[PDB]
């Protein structure tokens, strides 16, 4: 009796349903008299519209229909909107199953708490017109398009009975993001993780242009969604009558076969790759409104995206129009006389936590568990000498990243495009694999590590991955991210949406707890090009990172393996943020050990005494790096400066946080003026020998007293191929380059140096004809050590 | 007789197609002794290998059968490579072809050419890994993967005749950008446009993973590429001697079917979408080279896809599997004595233009014909009173590029993502349409403007447009992109692409001409945020283009219409930048006419001087503004400063160029010392206004004279919903906040405009309070009007 719908229950449904557009037009459209007691009037009107319409009523339309199942079958499901513009469908119904008046008590259930409730979408001082984190029961802000899909999926991951009811907009699907997510359904295991039931909300139209997928045929349609791996399902229709019913049963048909999934994959009788099911929803745009305006037709058609009617505030004609709109859904039958929807409406709607706007999985933060991290020193490499030990700088942070694992067999996940293996972070391949369900060959046994169980996702979409683990982390759960340096800028889109997501629900929302941070590891630097990845690459990701705050993203350049240790360990840690780790893969020194390290990552910035000759007395120039290969070229350079010019004193300054250098006035994390003049003295020349582009720490440290005294050494451009010797020194970052500049800003120097800089020139010209000649630097080159 | 293989023919074809994998791995490997006439060494192994052979056998197995039709029905044909680091196997068929001895003339079709062909080959001073601007032939650099399918598209349009064979990676698949490409065919015209024939080389394998579309089922594969709307063929084995018969009748039967079509299109019959014919190419991953390495499988596995022995010149036994790789393609019958390619091979070579590395489409600038511009001077709007007038700003422009359209009717195309309506842009609708082969409706009748002759082309994925594009300005023709800011972020990665290869082929390349400019409008802004569009959109995407440089990007921000002519009238004749035109489309102020407009926009930069008051006098403070809703915000602080200060001069200086600000030092287009001097003086404050990040100003301008006194207001961080007002108001870039900047800097009126900034803080707390009020700004703000 399930799959069929009683006519009581189709008429209470379709009373919710109505009830849920009413309230969505009218927080379009009035600021005042919610229920239409009195004629309506241009001061009940609100002056500038910015809510969206052709979407609403598809919205509420699945929204009844999944609070149906909810009843009957106990499912726990959450709404992510794939159209952030529906908005005022997903308050409505929040504040009809009674939600928002509990988080929100000045929007009560009554005729005052409707005027409130009105006024205040999409109103200066109210709320937006998208799924903001002030939405109960929201994960995703759909503002910018393509990304629903795969925080769906995310969401869903280590979380066996939830069924996450993702809508996608047929505009939303021509996007690139979305179309590749779709073949997300071959990493997510039945047996260990939840539902995803996407919902193609076919409407025929994008804001002014028809959707191709809606015409592109139907047989097409369904086999372009049998190639991503689904089973579809067609509603299709205009008539609310017979829709009602087909509808109901094609999400009772669903629902079974996901549990069906489910039930043939725990009892692992059927370990293979299903067919889930998907369903494609062909309905009008702007369902339920107006039929034509000015002689156009507006409902089912591209004039209906956003509002109908624009002029209402202007003629009376259309203002009586609108009236007619609000009266079309027969609110006099549907809320009482305080102001609370009718009790048929409080009969079909879901019980505390199985409402999908009140379901703590939304507000993940309270589900959140802190990691049981392991000792980072049980992986630190032993340093008895600063510089001149060799070792692999990203192994040691896969064997510490095995050990969470372990620790956090559900907790945790690393998410890696393609490049784990180059990033030689297999430590995390002798605990677990990486997930995959699509075909296997016995060749895949050697070293493929795939299996179903893995913690580890791949796929060569970024934006796939980066999707997946933010909705990881807003459900209050742990990940890594590492990629290559090059290809970051592919997800800078993605991460803007997470940073404006985090720094909204710090200071503005109240209620919602905070989440763990997105850690991000850039594995592969720009310095040392490997095989993959263009000649051109930049550094550009790290700008646009910065670009947004100090608040709410932490950039990190460790220098060597055991402060990659400290810093991942503290960054696994910190719950409001947006980590992003710069760390490179080559072979190369290391610096500090265990406990210097954690107290280098501790201050975040502080003096190397070991490479530093300026104890007990003021340097001549402070030679600062932020990176590893431009460590490695500046303390070349310090070790060249002294063997030329022994009385010359050199204070070595590493900085792993990147926003230490901001002032204290901008951000509390920053270093005081006091502490700042103590690293990088009050007059001295400052060498600063950066990880990319040099205008980055003049963005962050112009208010200095010493800015003035500050000089960048960053990436300027590249050649078509170079070495790794030859391109530091196109940059003028190499280690001669670095000397000749300390040279040329020491006043003590510019006479005196004068012969040093002919000699450093000459191994420029010396380095570059041997490059020209063989192809690689000179063995000297290649094994330098720190000398005294 | 087509469709069959000649043995004779087999023999020859399968004699080049060893020769090409020869020369590939050569280049990979040898650095000298190119023809293996002594025992092989290692002094002749290149120190680095950076090369790629996994891709290589399969680029050269289409190749040499692409030349086989060209041969054959004299097809006009174009290579463009999706997985970039098979760049060996083009250059060798360049070489065997001819083609790059001829452009190269030290690398001739010798001995001697040989070495000078394999030492350059991914070394320093040679030529990258790469498919980059030094190659014949070439459009496309596959180093950022996903753009590959969208240039075959691009190139292939107004190019009837033309046919782009396009190779795609299956691991390039898994991207977003290409995922969403596929469906170019709808926007495709059979009848006037060229064909695009994608080739799907599935060889199974990512860098370290399986590609998931090679283990996804061959039905559903077949699925997934019908509901694409292409007809799939499909090549599978692992043994050449079939795979050679099996894939020319392939490649026949797709050549028919692509003529069918166009047949069918141009003679009228079947005016329809047509079912594209596509390959699948199933064949192993290093195809030719060594079985095993050290107890692993290679060849048909991702420890192929690189290099197969990295280990060659440590020791001497994978050196002789090398030297056996390497004699195992026969290389004694196939080059003669001197050097060249033995005469059977030459029989097979293609001749002049038809040779798919020599043809003249790829170096599309040879093919560029300066487009007919109408004097824009036609669609000025009239401006009788500077700023006392309003008119829509876009619309002019729409108009001004109907008629270059109507001028250009093959030369000349529109990109934008759904929305060119919203833009204001549809005057182009009076003249033509947009392109559209999808199902038709009588409803796309009223206002649809959809038509498949149409010049406008429209999907809402913004990667596929960006490709479009620069394929079309790459072949030697002209175009106009325009989208939302906000969105902007999403094509970052392609513009660093395109950006690339402008200044390579610029500086590098000296054989490469000149091609049309990419111009590129940002329509709506962050300032006045309409309907759709995320609350927090950022103007972050400026700052990712000046990141470039100045000498192939260009930064424009027009006050009123007759700037955004002017720029675009201007832009439309640059050839090798990439123009990036930031223009809002509400209703603003107009400020200039058509010959101040002119004069304007030839200088960049220049002082408004009947905004200004300072004639003759030394200004107290010079207002700078650059944008249009930031400079009617100057110019209202202009007009408040004159009211309340009549004493006070005050200069007004509006910039249109961004990039004048520079010192002429780093590049001839920006001001020199004293140019900027006399715009901004050296000593008194500048209140710059700028629509964006305000370090950009800093980051351009850091080095003149009076940067000091250089004051930027710009974006800052947005509320969920603001007023026009508001949001300016939350910035301090609105007409009070200005106001109040002037009386903090100028130094004769900290003492003596502490009243008038009382009241001015006042005006700020009554419009906010008006704001969270109503929802509008007061009407004497919204109808504010320049006075004097
Ligand atoms: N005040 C500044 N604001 C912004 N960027 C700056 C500033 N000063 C320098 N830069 C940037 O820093 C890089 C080099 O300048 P800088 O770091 O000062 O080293 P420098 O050797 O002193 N160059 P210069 O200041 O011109 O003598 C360039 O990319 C500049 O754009
Ligand atoms: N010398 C500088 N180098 C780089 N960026 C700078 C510099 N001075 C200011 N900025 C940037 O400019 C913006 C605001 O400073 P600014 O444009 O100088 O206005 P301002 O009112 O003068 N602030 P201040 O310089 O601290 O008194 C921020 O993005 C700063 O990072
Ligand atoms: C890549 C991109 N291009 C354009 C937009 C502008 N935009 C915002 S909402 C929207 C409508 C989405 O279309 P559709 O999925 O059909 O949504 P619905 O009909 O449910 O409103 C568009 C085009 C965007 N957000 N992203
Ligand atoms: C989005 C993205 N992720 C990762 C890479 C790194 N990368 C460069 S080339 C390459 C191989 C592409 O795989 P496939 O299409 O299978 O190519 P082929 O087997 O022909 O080498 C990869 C993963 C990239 N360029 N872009
Ligand atoms: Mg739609
Ligand atoms: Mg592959």
């Amino acid at each position: 009796d399930i799959a069929t719908l009683s006519p009581n229950e189709q008429a209470a449904i379709d009373a919710w349903w109505r009830a849920a557009n009413y309230l969505s037009v009218g927080q379009i459209y009035l600021r005042d008299n919610p229920l239409l007691q009195e004629p309506l009037r241009p001061e009940h009107i609100k002056q500038r519209l910015l809510g969206h319409w052709g979407s609403d009523p598809g919205l509420s339309f699945v929204y009844v229909h999944l609070n149906r199942l909810i009843r009957r079958l106990d499912l726990n499901l959450i709404y992510v909107t794939g159209p952030g513009h529906g908005a005022p469908a997903l308050l409505a119904n929040a504040w009809l199953e009674g939600t928002y008046s509990e988080v929100y008590p000045n929007c009560q259930q009554s005729t005052a708490g409707l005027q409130q409730f009105f006024k205040q979408f999409s109103f200066p001082g109210g709320i937006g017109s998208h799924c903001t984190p002030e939405t109960p029961g929201s994960i995703h802000e759909g503002g910018e398009l393509g990304y629903s899909l795969s925080h769906a999926f995310g969401a869903a991951l280590d979380n066996p009975d939830l069924i996450v009811a993702c809508v996608i907009g047929d505009g939303e699907a021509e996007t690139g993001p979305l179309a590749t997510s779709w073949h997300s359904n071959k990493f997510l295991n039945p047996a260990q993780d939840g539902a995803v039931l996407p919902i193609l909300h076919l409407n025929g139209y994008k804001i002014a242009n028809p959707t191709l997928l809606s015409r592109i045929s139907h047989e097409e349609l369904r086999s372009l969604f049998i190639g991503y791996g689904y089973e579809p399902f067609f509603v299709e229709g205009n008539d609310p009558a017979i829709l009602h019913g087909v509808m109901a049963s094609t999400l009772a048909t669903c629902v079974q076969k996901i549990q069906a999934i489910q039930a043939a994959a725990r009892s692992g009788e059927s370990s293979d790759r299903p067919m889930w099911p998907m369903i494609v929803l062909r309905t009008p745009k702007g369902w339920t409104g107006p039929a034509t305006i000015k002689g156009h037709v507006v409902e089912g058609s591209w004039r209906s995206h956003q509002v109908p009617m624009a002029d209402v505030l202007t003629n009376p004609e259309h203002l009586q129009l609108l009236e007619d709109w609000l009266r079309s859904y027969r609110p006099e039958e549907l809320f009482d006389a305080s102001g609370a929807p009718v009790a048929e409406l409080q009969a079909i709607a879901p019980i505390g936590d199985r409402r999908m706007s009140a379901n703590p999985v939304t507000n993940g933060g309270l589900l959140r568990r802190a990691l049981t991290l392991p000792d980072f020193r049980d992986q630190a490499v032993s340093v008895p000498a600063p510089g001149k030990s060799r070792a692999d700088s990203t192994r040691p942070l896969g064997q510490f990243l095995r050990e969470v694992i372990r620790h956090n067999p559900d907790n945790f996940r690393l998410f890696g495009p393609d490049e784990t293996a180059s990033n030689r972070l297999d430590a995390v391949y002798e605990v677990t694999s990486k997930v995959w369900l699509g075909d296997r060959i016995p060749e895949d046994e050697d070293g493929g590590h795939l299996s179903d169980r893995g913690r580890v996702m791949e796929i060569l979409s970024e934006h796939t991955l980066e999707g997946w683990l933010e909705a990881y982390l807003l459900t209050g759960r742990h990940g890594f991210f590492a990629t290559y340096e090059a290809f970051a800028h592919v997800i800078d889109s993605m991460v803007n949406q997470h940073a404006k997501w985090l720094d909204v629900s710090k200071r503005e929302v109240d209620w919602r707890a905070p989440v763990s941070s997105l850690n991000i590891l850039l594995s592969s630097t720009v310095w040392r090009q490997d095989h993959n990845g263009f000649s051109h690459q930049d550094p550009g990701f790290i700008d646009l990172v910065t670009n947004k705050s100090a608040r709410v993203t932490r950039i990190y350049l460790p220098p060597d393996a055991n402060c990659l240790l400290s810093v991942a360990d503290h960054c696994l840690r910190s719950t409001d943020y947006i980590n992003v780790i710069v760390a490179d893969k080559q072979s190369h020194l290391q610096y500090l050990d265990a406990e210097a390290a954690a107290r280098h990552c501790a201050k975040g910035i502080g003096i190397w005494d070991w490479a530093s000759n300026d104890q007990g007395a003021s340097p001549d120039v402070v030679i600062a790096s932020c990176g590893d290969v431009v460590t490695l070229e500046a303390l070349a350079a310090t070790a060249l400066l002294r063997e030329h010019f022994p009385d010359l004193k050199i204070r070595f300054v590493n900085v792993v946080d990147l926003f230490r250098l901001q002032p204290d006035t901008e951000h509390p994390h920053g270093l005081s003026d006091r502490d700042f003049d103590s690293l990088f003295t009050v007059d001295k020349p400052i060498i600063f020998n950066f990880h990319g582009y040099p205008w980055l720490i003049h963005k962050l440290a112009y208010r200095r007293h010493n800015h003035n005294n500050l000089h960048v050494r960053g990436y300027k451009e590249v050649g078509n191929i170079n070495t790794p010797l030859e391109l530091a020194i196109r940059n003028q970052v190499d280690r001669f380059n670095l000397a000749i500049d300390v040279i040329d800003r020491v006043p003590h120097l510019r006479d005196r140096g004068a012969h040093v800089k002919e000699w450093l020139k000459d191994q420029i010209h010396d380095h570059i004809q041997y490059a020209y000649q063989e192809g690689i630097d000179r063995p000297e080159i290649n094994q330098w050590q720190w000398p005294f």
